[PDB]
DNA sequence: CCTGACTCT
DNA sequence: ATGAGAGTCAGG
């Protein structure tokens, strides 16, 4: 715990040294017009911190940030990288991110800070930033000698650990994972949440008062049929209704009491018509809650945009997830909800938005995996596996990803509401048509006991310590994470990449089209109108091509005047 | 704060 | 026991 540094008053040149660590700190969780409170710089010269008032507004310093040249290495770099948009300023040169290193090398970890990072290494002369800062109402940035300690030491634990973290990284074969994949990935991922996404908000609105006419339409009609005024939204009250009040079959109970799944009241339909009506206020007060209230709550009013955070260090199998607000999880399946769409816009007049998602992409990714020859041969063929195994092809398609994925017999039989006995011997015809899918998913899961990690084609890794587990219900989940896992990951390398790849060829054809989200296996732009038609050729083809497979990658793509209408 | 609901891939 | 990966919401 002995660390000297340079609490500096202006900058000066050796700070600006070709090679550092650098910290750009930024305490708010949600890092979009967040405060930077602070900034370490260690290099070959010593160690120093700024305040950003000096730094920020010093033009050598924005120089050097912008400058491609000179090398940062920092943890987190994205949440820098944004911050500092926001305040005008571009950041270049970023060539190590300690965040995505940790990530790569063990996923299972759930480093989010410096500190965490730290600990696969044993290096501990750093403190865990909840320590420094405190929690909830508590949270506070402390004194600057404090502050700016923290900053310093967080950089030089940056500085030292680079090294050990990518010879890690090389033994695993995870380096170009790292460097080519990720570290590239994040730069585009802070464009596209700096960008945003426009929302129609008189739209938006209007749909908000007509949907709140309607829930209270439903939920009178669902208070007569029940003879009582309750909450509908209390699965405890609701279950009283259901269960003790209507005298309803129980089909399931969890921990806490009677289940409202909506599984459960699907199949109770038969019994008396509130459970339909139930549902759909459920449904409605979901879309009101979250894509109407939510969403509005956190447009920022000037502009109408909404500004996500793809956090890129948290899935375990290396997709990406979608916070404040989650934009991959916009209603699409019910028209109702579909609606929706229709308020997210392009940012400027005259521009459409273009979306394009892989085909059965997961289904390709394990025909290549599995070699399968049937499979194989079928994505040879263009055909639709989707629609063989077939609202039809949405239900098929739960069915195949469900099948190969290690569905049971009564999970099958509960879904399609046919007969156990029906549900396995259709899962025993499936694997008949594709046994190198079978074999593979019997194949994985002895590597994984045998190795204790699975791998995805980039070379992702995920951990698996509980499947040898005596525990039945622990060992086959783990099982279960050995079959899905390396196929769901596999997708995602192949994304990632494409992203990569699009973004380059954008920028070599000089098209002013841009990247606004990505959803799982589905990639959004806006462009001037005029761009669409390279769009409908370059798009597609750039992801197609961004792996070669021992089956072609096929993409769908639409566009026009709203998400919805793409 | 956890649970169980609805939302997506 | 009973495909896998996510986030947000209201209720309690
Ligand atoms: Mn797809």
């Amino acid at each position: 715990a002995k660390m000297a540094f340079t609490l500096a008053d202006r900058v000066t040149e050796e700070m600006l040294a070709d090679k550092a660590a650098l910290v750009v700190e930024v305490v708010e969780e949600n890092y979009h017009d967040a405060p930077i409170v602070g900034i370490a710089v260690v290099n070959e010269h010593g160690r120093f911190f700024l305040r950003p008032e000096t730094a920020l507004a010093d033009p050598q310093f924005v120089a050097w940030l912008g400058d491609e040249t000179k090398k940062k290495s920092m943890f987190d770099s994205k949440r820098a990288a944004v911050a500092l948009k926001w305040k005008g300023i571009e950041l270049c040169g970023v060539s190590f991110d300690l965040l995505l290193a940790a990530y790569l090398l063990d996923p299972a970890q759930g480093v989010d800070d410096v500190a965490a990072a730290a600990k696969m290494k044993q290096y501990e002369a750093v403190r865990p930033d909840e320590a420094v800062y405190g929690k909830g109402a508590k949270r506070a940035v402390p004194d600057e000698p404090v502050l700016a300690e923290h900053l310093v030491r967080k950089a030089a634990a940056i500085w030292e650990l680079e090294r050990p973290f990518l010879d890690e990284l090389r033994r695993n074969e995870q380096d170009r994972l790292l460097v080519e994949l990720e570290q590239p990935l994040s730069s585009i991922l802070a464009e596209m949440e700096f960008a945003g996404v426009k929302v129609d908000t008189k739209r938006l609105e209007q749909m908000g008062k007509e949907l709140a006419e309607q829930l209270g339409t439903v939920e009178q009609r669902i208070y007569e049929l029940a003879g009582q005024e309750f909450n509908i939204n209390s699965p405890k009250q609701l279950g009283v209704i259901l269960f003790e009040k209507l005298q309803l079959p129980v089909l399931k109970k969890t921990k806490t009491g009677y289940s409202t799944s909506a599984d459960v009241l699907e199949k109770l339909a038969p019994y008396h018509e509130i459970v339909e009506n139930i549902l759909h206020y459920r449904q409605l007060g979901k879309l009101q809650s979250t894509y109407i209230e939510g969403l509005l709550k956190v447009v920022r009013p000037a502009t109408k945009k909404v500004h996500t955070i793809f956090n890129q260090a948290l899935t375990q199998t290396g997709r990406l997830s979608s916070t404040e607000p989650n934009l991959q999880n916009i209603p699409i399946r019910l028209e109702e909800g579909r609606k929706i769409r229709q308020a997210f816009v392009p940012s400027e007049s005259d521009w459409l938005i273009f979306a394009a998602d892989y085909s059965q992409i997961e289904l390709r990714v394990l025909a290549h995996i599995a070699e399968d020859d049937n499979l194989m041969e079928a994505f040879r063929r263009d055909l639709d596996i989707h629609t063989k195994t077939a609202n039809m092809r949405r239900q098929a398609k739960a069915v195949n990803y469900g099948i190969v994925y290690g569905i049971s017999d009564y999970g099958l039989a509960q879904n399609l509401n046919i007969s156990r006995k029906e549900a396995a011997e259709f899962i025993e015809r499936y694997f008949e048509s594709f046994p190198g899918v079978k074999r593979y998913m019997e194949n994985i899961v002895q590597e994984a006991k045998q190795k204790g990690y699975v791998t995805t084609l980039l070379h992702r890794r995920r951990y698996l310590p509980d499947i040898t587990s005596r525990n039945f219900n622990v060992r086959s989940f783990a099982e279960r994470m050995a079959m899905n896992t390396p196929i769901q990951g596999s997708a995602a390398d192949i994304i990632k990449k494409a992203m990569i790849d699009l973004n380059a060829r954008l920028k070599e054809e000089r098209l002013q089209a841009h990247l606004l989200l990505q959803v799982h296996d589905e990639l959004i732009l806006e462009a001037p109108k005029e761009e669409m038609e390279r769009l409908c050729r370059l798009v597609p083809e750039v992801m197609e091509q961004a792996v070669t497979l021992r089956v072609p990658l096929k993409v769908d793509y639409h566009y026009g005047s709203t998400w919805y209408d793409a």
